[PDB]
């Protein structure tokens, strides 16, 4: 029956409430109890708080209009007011102290999941102050896990009025039958529950959301950690860049503050840090995630010197250069962790920090040949076999959903055997037709794979294999340098290609190196273990690429 | 017979030369002349300035060599050296102060701009130091106005070794005789000169122009001041966020720092902004010119409806949200500086600041109907003639280049009359086929315009004029606020239609209001005085939105 669940803002989806700041004060100002109540709410409906609640005044124009209600008050009270009174100072603070409910959102959140329509409905002001920034961002972070936001000030009505809650259940689609409403004032659920709508007086966090999780019958309380916010492809702001003639790059973009270029390894695309662009955008900096050359909606010539590092890096300083950006942090992981390595090796002046996941730096060897030091290494068995063009683009182009089925899997799952390949005379002779679908991936993910490389295939992507010879040429020139620029190596446990100890001599050439490590996490990093890689990346951007 | 002109970097593109810090430093300090110029050179070809400077090892790692050296120096010539002597203070100093020497990049930008092949060669330095983002800033500044820009640190070669001089040739795929090269040194002139090539040795700049100037034979010097960098349609950024199911909004995306939303009016696109938008970055900021709904590759819906006030504003609101960003600095001309003031209006949370050019802001009558207020206004009557669906489409389609060759027009050029335009029947009746080109356009930027409307049309264009009772009432909701929030309005003397005196109650519903004002200039702001543009809005945005 329950089909939909509205939340209140204040005191509900946000604490501490800032409405609940007035009575704080006047303890803290030892003032009579309920002056500053009754100054809020001084003339009921006609009231300054309530032309402020439907948009007909401003903020900015409330506060002085408190202030004068605030002595009358303490006029008919026979008390004075502090010396330096301030409303603005006291609801500044109240603002900004507020902030998300956490559990109450992962509660919504869960509903949402579960084929329930969720909205706010919340008695809001036009905030004009110089601080309103602050609020904003709030309001844009639960904004985005909600099907409808709707705030008093922009609609023209307020709770108790009847009317938003007709509006509401308007908006809705729905019949009060099949509608919770949770709020932390009274007045404002006799409304809805008069409507004939199921009602929850919310004090204490746990309380509410145990009616909730009684009147739904879904849990919500003492689940289990969820995994980071993704990303909706549909819902990003997609962007294009041409570097050269025929070389045009795709990326996602998401967030304000210092850049942050995410490059991705083979076979994959923008859509691997679908994790942690929200996270990393909330933590505030300006997220571009590409699609690398060779994939997605970038350009795919088809020559393999169009893939060899130097060109790859080159490129990358001209899409900063034509985006404007002086400089920009860039993480990588796998293939793309190589090349942020590199970028930092030759354009030390447009990295602004370097982190790699699973990739660790290891200068050339100028004795000894790539493909020489390939065969040394067992694991390494399958990059001979993607050597010859169009033997792998067959392989791994014949059935696409099995390719990502069959590739993108956690450690304690049927990891593909990287060891005779060539051998074998493939890298899926012995995997089975119809994979079984990961415990990382959703069916709909795999699909989106699926599509992105219908495009171009896999010869641009395994292109990025076959110039060993030419990028180890180009690195020979840089072996009398270091990085010193802010960097960071974060290995991966189960990555048995990968390596963690592949990294252990890391600080010769990177004195200055930050690690990170995660436990039981395989070869796709970002898939596996998301939660921990933001934490990780996140720690080590503010402290080393923010300053 | 020239053509190509070859500069150097240090000393002739950007003063003060930094190798010339190490006399200053001398004298200063009061040490032995040339110390710190010996101890820089010491040990010639093998020694560590040669290294760095072919890119065998970064700046970082050669701070450690030069004083090292520079112990050396003294010790053979009996001196001591400072208490605190610092090589990196001393050349972080040093770089930070050598700037871009504008009178020569002039000079460049007129010979490129006359056919001239132009192109940067420089001894320079992997810089990995903490405040290397100073350097790449300006090598992407100059970077951009050249052909080439060759790096010894990124070719392994330097000057004075004739390996790069035919490197250079190379690249210039031209012969000796055609090349000028400009160079303060006359070590790396002489290699030049034995090629056969014209070389000039600069010491001061008018002197270095004046020989340049008779070489090439091109007026270099005393020349007017020209106007600010536009940008090339294919060299930029593409975004495109989906507001909606049917509504996608494309916009350039330029430079780093705070958000600069740029809205243009009726009938225009992104490109309008073409001088400020890289004028802005280059102030510091990022910008997004938007190509508003109904124009170039946003999306333009058939319905009137679409494109009333409330629904352009509100997708406005959901582009910063789709692009994480919780404001952004709104920047209107036109129509879309209508759009500003009430997006300042309604979502003074979103705005960090407000500003626009020519259209004044004036709060709806509530007792006069807008077409009522209209006619009252005889420059309005062309409004009246767009209301009618498919008039005015069929009109401004019939020949594009006509269209934007009679509208786009200077104050002192043929004008359109906008004063009987129903009773002519027409916009252009009156108007010869084959306008003459305006001085604020080329034949090349017109057929921009003309490509751009040949996707959509005028019709969602138009619709913006079709809307007026229903953005009335909207309007009318507002009638109790106040603009409290940074706010400039930016005057055209000569803008018939938007009139300087419209806006002279402005601060009555603005108290804070801040102003501008340009002297005989036009509609077409932008285009008309971009250098005053320019110069007006980052003057505001540097004291009134970066704060
Ligand atoms: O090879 C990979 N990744 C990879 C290879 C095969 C599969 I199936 C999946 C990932 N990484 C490269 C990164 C660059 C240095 C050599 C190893
Ligand atoms: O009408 C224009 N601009 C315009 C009109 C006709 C032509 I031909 C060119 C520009 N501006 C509008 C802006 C919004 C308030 C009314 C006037
Ligand atoms: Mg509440
Ligand atoms: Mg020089």
């Amino acid at each position: 029956t329950l089909r939909a669940a509205v939340f209140d803002l204040d005191g509900v989806l946000a604490l501490p409430a800032v409405f609940g700041v007035l009575g704080r004060t006047e303890e803290a100002l030892a003032l009579p109890r309920g002056l500053l109540n009754d100054a809020f709410q001084k003339g009921g409906p006609e009231g300054a708080t309530t032309r402020l609640m439907k948009g007909e005044i401003t903020l900015s124009q409330w506060i002085p209009l408190m202030e004068e209600n605030c002595r009358k008050c303490s006029e008919t009270a026979k008390v004075c007011l502090p010396k330096n009174f301030s409303i603005k100072e006291i609801f500044d603070k109240a603002i900004s102290a507020r902030k998300i409910n956490r559990p109450m959102l992962q509660a919504a959140l869960m509903l949402r999941k579960k084929g329930f329509t969720t909205a706010i409905l919340t008695n809001t002001w036009l905030d004009d102050r110089a601080e309103r920034d602050g609020l904003a961002q709030l309001m844009c972070e639960l904004k985005m896990h909600f099907d409808f936001l709707i705030e008093s000030c922009q609609v023209g009505m307020v709770k108790p009025e009847p009317q938003i809650y007709k509006f509401l259940l308007d908006t809705l689609k729905a019949s009060p039958s099949e509608v919770v409403f949770l709020d932390d004032i009274g007045a404002n659920l006799k409304p809805a529950r008069d409507l004939g709508m199921v009602t929850i007086l919310v004090q204490d966090t746990d309380t509410a959301l145990k009616e909730l999780e009684k009147v739904t019958g879904i849990q919500l309380l003492n689940t289990p950690a969820p995994l980071p916010t993704s990303c909706n492809p549909s819902d990003m702001s997609h962007g294009y860049v041409t570097v050269k003639p025929r070389v045009r790059l795709h990326f996602v973009e998401l967030g304000s503050g210092p850049a942050v270029c995410l490059c991705h390894g083979f076979p994959e695309s923008w859509y691997s840090w679908r994790y942690q662009i929200p996270a990393l955008a909330q933590a505030g900096y300006r997220v571009l995630a590409m699609d690398m050359k060779g994939y997605g909606e970038s350009s795919a010539p088809p020559e393999i010197e169009e893939y060899c590092m130097e060109v790859l890096c080159k490129e990358m300083v001209t899409f900063l250069d034509k985006l404007g950006l002086s400089q920009a942090v860039f993480i990588g992981h796998d293939w793309g962790g190589m090349l942020v390595w590199y970028m930092a090796l030759f354009y030390p002046e447009r990295v602004r920090a370097v982190a790699s996941l699973n990739t660790p730096f290891i200068p050339a060897n100028p004795n000894m040949s790539p493909l020489e030091s390939i065969k040394a290494n067992p694991v390494f068995d399958y990059q001979l076999y993607f050597q010859e063009p169009g033997v792998a683009e067959a392989e791994l182009e014949q059935n696409l959903s099995r390719t990502f089925k069959s590739l993108f899997r956690a450690s304690d799952e049927s990891v593909l055997s990287m060891h005779k390949v060539c051998e074998a005379g493939g890298l899926f002779v012995n995997s089975p037709e119809e994979p079984s679908l990961s415990r990382m991936v959703t069916e709909e993910e795999i699909q989106f794979y699926v599509q992105q490389f219908k495009k171009s295939g896999f010869r641009g992507p395994l292109n990025w294999y076959r110039n060993m010879e030419r990028n180890w040429k180009w690195a020979c020139k840089s072996l009398g340098r270091k990085i010193l620029i802010p960097a960071l190596m974060v290995t991966a446990e189960k990555d048995f290609v990968l390596v963690p100890q592949m990294s252990q001599h890391m600080e010769d050439w990177i004195p200055h190196l930050k690690r990170g490590h995660i436990e039981d996490c395989g070869h796709w990093t970002q898939m596996d273990k998301p939660t921990e890689v933001n934490q990780i990346l996140i720690k080590w951007l503010d402290s080393d690429a923010r300053n």
